[PDB]
């Protein structure tokens, strides 16, 4: 009467560690994980998202990462068999994950020569014509935010989808896994739905901490809903939700997608803020009442390398 | 249990007609005013905000509005003697109004021969090389927007500032009053705050229904805070607000300004969501980040042109 998102009395949500919500976009993000881990959120300097500078980024001027240790992208249809791709309220986001062997994978640059000491980040301090390998990230899963968590040049978009991979491979490092983020930028449009986004959106829980399967035959096109002109800022940040930690190799690509008036009325009711009545979460009868989001505020670059990548 | 802004208990504002507030950023906008009249919000063809088209509008494609069309902006800095300027919080939104005769004025042209027929929205219409006339265009309030109401091509801004003004001579239609606003985004900035916005900052009440009066000698510099690369898009709209009357001039400066995230976070705590525990009888704060936005509008084939700055 109301409740922000994540602290609906109607919430199935499971809680390991600290209670946090985006009440205040992460400005209060100080706590536990379960395991008693105190969250790096307000204590890290290499925090995202970023507020993506025009200066040497954006208005192509800086240094670019070189075409042959550009990230490539490579996702075909997502698929559910009824039972084997599901969407997920978990009371901070809607969040698709999958129970197949999805063979959606991106590939990333790294050093050639490589030990103990390489990182996923490495390939924005590799030299154009340095020696590189590559490795596969696999996704793991994606999720939104509204409004978006990346700025481009100081400016807002009304959403962001977030692909979270995982890399296991060749980085000595790597061996617990390392991680790897992809966003997209979503521009308001004035045209009908963005079909794209409908098996998600169609589909999606408003009660918090619950899970739909997707219907048989869904198919989310996520090689579609990434962009086809695949320009992209790249730097070093963290996870945006806590714990925030830190060393995950972001791509923010630069060209937006389209989303309609609707979509973003729809998604966010989906993460929106809820009036319950009472008569233990199914004690309660809650609805949607308010517009919410769930985003966290920017955070600042701290010297950072922060590239620009133009594709071909 | 918080409460949306503009519904906290503990308010001192009065309401004429139905409550409303933001929390679905209008789209539930449905009622009557205080005479009995319903409003126009979800009815209307000519409503407001937009979302400004890149094609044939900011590509500089389309036909633009001729230099001599141009709405001009003269606006020196307003001045608090103490009690003569004030910043207000309506429960809508942060606001300031003088209470002395402050000279800032913009102009707008009209056909030079004009009727009855004749409205402030003309000038989108007239071909560069028309007679024209110009109108006073009287500032009465300006007052602020989190996210941004206009989105330009798509995009959205920190924050929109919404300059006022009532026009009142030459056109027979403007007894007594049409009226056309200016809207300044502003985008974020990793820099210092932004010292222009601070005048009003440091002083807006963060308990709706009230007001503060600015200190004496406090300086609020309108005329910087406008671009003074004066681009803008013009339309006809409406308010943005209940009841959403239609005919207004709009001006948009599309040369957005900055704002620091410091004082985007310190607006969105005055226009907050509130817990609380007779308006005296409660205690409120704000516990999180809040907006006072209305949801962008179709265009409807309406004629929205570029102006270039010259
Ligand atoms: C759907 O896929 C899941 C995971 O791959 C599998 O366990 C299940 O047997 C599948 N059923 C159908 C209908 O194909
Ligand atoms: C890691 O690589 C560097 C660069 O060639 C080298 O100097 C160093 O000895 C290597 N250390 C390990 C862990 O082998
Ligand atoms: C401040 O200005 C107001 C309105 O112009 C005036 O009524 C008042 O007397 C002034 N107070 C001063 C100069 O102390
Ligand atoms: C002015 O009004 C007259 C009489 O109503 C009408 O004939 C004319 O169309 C109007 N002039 C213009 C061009 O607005
Ligand atoms: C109780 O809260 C809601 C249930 O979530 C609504 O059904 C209802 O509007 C409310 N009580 C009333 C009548 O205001
Ligand atoms: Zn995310
Ligand atoms: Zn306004």
């Amino acid at each position: 009467c109301i409740y922000k998102f994540g602290t609906s009395p109607d919430s199935k949500a499971t809680v390991s560690g600290d209670h946090w919500d985006h009440g205040l976009n992460g400005e209060n993000w100080e706590g536990k994980d379960g395991a008693g881990n105190a969250w790096v959120c307000k204590t890290g300097r290499k925090q995202s998202p970023i507020n993506v500078p025009q200066y040497q980024v954006l208005d192509g001027k800086g240094s670019k990462i070189a075409n042959g240790l550009q990230t490539q992208w490579s996702y075909p249809d997502l698929m559910s068999n009824g039972t084997s791709v599901q969407v997920i309220n978990n009371g901070h986001t809607i969040q698709v994950q999958w129970t197949y062997n999805y063979a959606g994978h991106a590939t990333i640059a790294i050093p050639a020569m490589h030990n103990q000491t390489n990182r996923i980040v490495d390939v924005l301090e590799m030299r154009p014509n340095d020696a590189a390998d590559r490795v596969t990230a696999v996704p793991t899963q994606f999720h939104f935010h509204s409004t978006s968590e990346h700025l481009l040049a100081g400016k807002i978009y009304p959403l962001e989808l977030h692909i979270v991979h995982q890399v296991t491979e060749k980085l000595e490092a790597c061996k617990g896994g390392c991680f790897s983020v992809t966003g997209i930028l979503f521009q308001l449009d004035n045209g009908p739905d963005n079909e794209l986004l409908e098996p998600i959106f169609a589909n999606m829980p408003s009660r918090e901490g619950t899970f739909s399967n997707l219907p048989a035959g869904t198919t989310i096109k996520l090689g579609e809903l990434l962009p086809s002109d695949r320009d992209y800022v790249t730097y070093e940040g963290s996870l945006t939700t806590p714990p925030c930690s830190e060393g995950l190799l972001w791509h923010v690509m630069t060209q937006p997608q389209r989303i309609s008036f609707g979509q973003w009325n729809r998604y966010r009711l989906a993460v929106g803020l809820k009036e319950c009545n009472s008569t233990n979460p199914d004690a309660y009868t809650c609805k949607a009442v308010a517009f919410g989001q769930n985003f966290r505020n920017p955070q600042y670059a701290n010297g950072r390398t922060i590239k620009l990548a133009r594709y071909h």
